[PDB]
């Protein structure tokens, strides 16, 4: 599923990431735009054998098991083809594990170099949440 800005925003306050550990909303939003284009299928395979997966590109090497990463700590616990459902619910759960660490959300490469000093509020403007 290609989530729509506002259909995202709206089912990310839902679940309470609007202001989640020091991250308003608009930073959520504007992670998944530039992690995945808003698409909870969206996978990327890296150098060190370790996948991304769904809307929020989670890393099968520190945060989810898909039987395909060595040295995989399956930090949240889960199969990563939960993060390829077209509910966002697992992917915001292990978001929120991931965000609590010392890295914040510079996690996210996309964030860091995308998000990080932009005006990310402007991500949830026009929006009903
Ligand atoms: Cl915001
Ligand atoms: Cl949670
Ligand atoms: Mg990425």
């Amino acid at each position: 599923k290609v989530y729509s800005r506002c259909e995202l925003a709206a089912a990310m306050k839902r679940l309470g990431l609007d202001n989640y550990r020091g991250y308003s909303l608009g930073n959520w939003v504007c992670a998944a735009n530039y992690e995945s284009g808003f698409n909870t299928q969206a996978t990327n395979r890296n150098t060190d054998g370790s996948t991304d997966y769904g809307i929020l590109q989670i890393n099968s090497r520190w945060w989810c098991d898909d039987g395909k990463t060595p040295r995989s700590k399956n930090a949240c616990g889960i199969p990563c083809s939960v993060l390829l459902r077209s509910d966002i619910t697992e992917a915001v759960r292990c978001a929120k594990r991931i965000v609590s660490d010392g890295n914040g959300m510079n996690a996210w490469v996309a964030w860091r170099n995308r998000c990080r000093g932009t005006d990310v509020s402007k991500w949830i403007r026009g929006c009903r949440l």
